[PDB]
């Protein structure tokens, strides 16, 4: 793929965060905590999973960005309407406003409803993220594979004005404490 001068500069918004999480310093990293992070609550929060939008506001045009994953068992990666649930429980649809994609259970799979299984032969370290608003597209590429394509939404209705989206996942594991970091351009 050729999107990289598409490039945006994401930062990630402490108001959106689930209270468990925790950003760096620069906004470009989060981590899930051992604990509540001493903040108070809002109506931006998520409260059920640990997820965080990007503070940017995306209503037309071409943007283009890079996550790291290395390390991770589980995450979420994509875009979601500004208007989502934050409170409760649901699933990560077109129909309820996110276009994403997932790793759980040593499987990738689109959050389509059903969702749809991903045929990855490089475990990505890094995932590119493309979203074309005139087109109705959301797209994302396997860095480290060289850019190779691993899932496109088209036909994407948006309603509304896009944030990035993020879920670093649970850690019961204790293998998924490792964060989610926003790679330089
Ligand atoms: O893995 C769980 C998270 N841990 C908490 C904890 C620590 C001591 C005693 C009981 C509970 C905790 C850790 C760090 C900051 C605040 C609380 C045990």
């Amino acid at each position: 793929h050729h999107h990289h001068h598409h490039m945006v500069h994401i930062t990630l918004d402490r108001n959106t965060a689930n209270s468990w999480l925790i950003i760096s310093k620069d906004r470009r990293q989060v981590r899930m905590g051992d604990t509540h992070q001493n903040v108070s609550d809002n109506k931006e929060r998520f409260s059920n999973y640990p997820m965080v939008l990007g503070a940017q506001r995306f209503s037309s045009g071409k943007m283009y960005w890079e996550v790291d994953v290395t390390q991770k068992e589980a995450w979420d990666l994509g875009v979601c309407r500004d208007s989502v649930q934050r409170k409760g429980q649901f699933s990560l649809s077109p129909e309820n406003g996110f276009w994403t994609i997932w790793l759980w259970q040593d499987s990738y799979e689109a959050g389509t409803s059903p969702q749809t299984t991903l045929h990855i032969q490089v475990p990505p370290c890094q995932i590119g993220i493309f979203v074309d608003y005139e087109a109705g597209v959301v797209s994302f590429y396997n860095i480290t594979d060289h850019g190779s394509l691993i899932y496109t939404f088209s036909e994407c209705v948006f309603a509304g004005p896009l944030r990035p989206f993020f879920n670093v996942g649970f850690n019961y594991s204790g293998g998924n404490a490792a964060p989610l970091k926003l790679c330089p351009l």
